């Protein structure tokens, strides 16, 4: 069961956040980890494409080098709070799992600035709730969480201590594919 009480950023600047460029996940807090050890890497891009708000996802597993992608049209619920009916796709946009009733995630932008952000997500897959996941984002992958986003972590009643860093986890990314998926 995810919480719905994550508060959107006051004065959220949606154009700066959804500018079509990549956000890297630098640190994350998964409140319901899979029983199997999975130290993944993730990044995302979001912005307008042919008049729609779109969000593409990338995940990388260093153990296998396996990759997975997703793309959604976003639906604004309220300011800074969105719902995404995802479809799983190859790096070229070919559909692996279609848009389905029980598959969706929601997110809230709790904090953001030109370079960083903190978001809450709640993922639903096959109708089941997979729990809360908080991500600290940055426009640069090797950048450490600065004071402002750490303040936002505190303001959300969390401890930065509990977060897991992707910094020396052998991550590799694919921003070209991630950006071009916005049109698919
Ligand atoms: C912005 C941050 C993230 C978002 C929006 C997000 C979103 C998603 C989505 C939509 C899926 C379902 C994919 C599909 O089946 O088509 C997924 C699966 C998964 N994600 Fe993430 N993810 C995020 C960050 C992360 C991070 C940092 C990790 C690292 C542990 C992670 C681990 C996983 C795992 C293990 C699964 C497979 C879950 C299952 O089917 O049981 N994700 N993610
Ligand atoms: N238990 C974490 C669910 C999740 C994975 N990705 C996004 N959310």
């Amino acid at each position: 069961k995810c919480t719905k009480n994550a508060l959107a950023q006051t004065g959220f600047n949606k154009d700066k956040y959804f500018n079509g460029d990549v956000w890297y996940v630098t640190d994350y807090l998964d409140l319901e980890p899979d029983d199997v050890p999975k130290r993944y890497c993730a990044a995302l891009a979001a912005g307008t494409a042919s008049g729609k708000l779109k969000e593409a996802l990338y995940c990388y597993d260093p153990k296998t080098q396996d990759t997975f992608y997703d793309v959604s049209e976003l639906q604004e619920e309220s300011p800074g709070k969105y719902t995404a009916n995802f479809k799983k796709v190859e790096k070229n946009g070919n559909v692996k799992v279609d848009v389905t009733s029980g598959n969706y995630y929601t997110f809230t932008v709790m904090y953001a600035d030109d370079s960083s952000a903190l978001i809450h997500t709640c993922l639903h897959k096959g109708n089941k709730d997979l729990g809360d996941l908080y991500a600290v984002l940055n426009r640069n992958k090797d950048t450490n969480a600065g004071d402002k986003v750490k303040g936002a972590v505190t303001a959300a009643s969390l401890k930065f201590s509990d977060f897991i860093s992707t910094k020396d986890n052998k991550c590799e990314y694919d921003n070209v594919s991630l950006k071009s998926l916005l049109t698919k």
